[PDB]
């Protein structure tokens, strides 16, 4: 089944099974041991910039994913990995450093 | 004879002929070789990013593609190009790797 | 009545919210906030008549107030087009400066 | 006026309006104008028989009046065969006169 989150006002189609593959926010957010935030229209909102969400929902699904050139952008990358609990990414990111 | 897609919320619209025109899955997914799950208003979903999606549309339909320059998004186009089985693209982002 | 916006533009599509489009003083945000003709089909698309080229790096820079640019002049030049044409004030400027490196 | 008409070149699909196919005197206008012989199909997508890379460019010339043209000479002689084809002698002569080494 599939989920759609607007965060940021970036808009997103995943499933249940990428946003669970991982042990992360999404997975408690969809797990019911969290509570999620929906609007009328059925739209998980989340107050992050979604300039790098593609890349966490690229992260989950391929299990890795191409890191940022720019060391600005890789701060940026594992600022959002830090918040959605993604730690493979967020030691990648540091790593990269 | 035309199809449009759910890309992952990126919203795309193409022909049959594009998408049937070389051996990859998405061929195999309009096919009837696979199953296809649509939303209210007759969008086939795919749970996969389509930032680089309109990319593999034209590789399908013209048998080649203008690819990223940064080897960055040549890696995140490779990983797309996998998914969807589209040999052909794999070989030349893999070839595009040479530095 | 929506927030949740779909656009045709030249045939391209996308899917953006009104967060985005209203975040700076541009066309589309005039569009959207109904101060402004526009003309929609019997599947709710707002059309526009213009390439979506770089449409999704318009949207990219209301959202983050920045993009990267194209590499190439042409590039740099088609961008500019499409943002002098719906006024983009901040990324206007950036590409006529650019041109003139 | 500003209704929306829709192309399938070479399997690019396009849209645009009225107002810009009819604002020079070209090969489109014609075909709208009913000078020419058109074939649609059932979803109402005007088909053309010709390789859409550069139609977009030929439909920006409409559009502004102005276009930025390719670098390579191979691509300038590429758009230069479509805006003959279709008769765009505005953009034609413009591209001719970029080859001029
Ligand atoms: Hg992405
Ligand atoms: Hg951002
Ligand atoms: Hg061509
Ligand atoms: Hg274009």
């Amino acid at each position: 089944k599939y989920v759609k989150l607007n965060v940021g006002g970036a808009l997103y189609y995943t499933t249940m099974q990428t946003l669970t593959k991982q042990d992360t926010m999404l997975k408690a957010m969809l797990s019911g041991r969290m509570e999620v935030l929906t609007d009328s229209e059925g739209w998980i909102l989340i107050d992050r910039c979604g300039k790098h969400f593609g890349t966490i929902l690229n992260y989950l699904r391929d299990g890795a994913v191409p890191l940022p050139e720019s060391r600005r952008e890789i701060e940026e990358l594992l600022a959002e990995a830090k918040y959605y609990l993604v730690q493979g990414l967020v030691e990648e990111c540091q790593a990269a450093l």
